[PDB]
């Protein structure tokens, strides 16, 4: 669901400052990770890519092959609260987004693409949280 979206975002999100310098990625293109969600961020960057590698990196998140790994995801969005109604469905709508761009082997660009296409799928599915949601999660700290 959103709601369960929101707690795996406001985590995921915490790795983006010490993935910024190697992937290139300015302040300016985006500052802080929950506004990858709002209505009108375009993603579209290849640095977006590269630190998407990176962030997800940290968590094992990708394969050898630079894809997802579908265990990993799946053991990740479940350590979260509810996360057990969320797992099927995100790393299926992750994985047919992969399908549509694998003739992309630049792996940042591809992995961008794919994120994009995982942003609009989210919506149409109804797993994409608003940013406030997101922000309520990182506020209670
Ligand atoms: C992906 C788990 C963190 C939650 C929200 C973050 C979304 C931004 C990344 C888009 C999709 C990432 C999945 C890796 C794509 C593999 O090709
Ligand atoms: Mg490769």
């Amino acid at each position: 669901t959103a709601e369960v979206m929101s707690h795996v975002t406001a985590h995921f999100g915490k790795t983006l400052e010490e993935c910024r310098e190697e992937s290139g990625l300015s302040v300016d293109i985006l500052d802080e990770f929950k506004h990858f969600w709002s209505d009108d961020f375009d993603v579209v960057h290849r640095e977006l890519g590269c630190a998407i590698i990176c962030m997800s990196n940290k968590f094992s998140l990708m394969d050898d092959d630079v894809r997802m790994h579908h265990v990993n995801m799946d053991e990740y969005i479940k350590s979260f609260p509810n996360g057990q109604v969320l797992a099927e469905k995100m790393v299926k709508l992750i994985h047919n987004c992969e399908k549509q761009f694998d003739t992309e082997t630049d792996d940042c660009t591809r992995v961008v693409k794919v994120a994009a296409c995982f942003k609009e799928d989210s919506r149409k599915e109804g797993i994409a949280p608003e940013v406030a949601m997101v922000e309520a999660v990182i506020e209670k700290y």
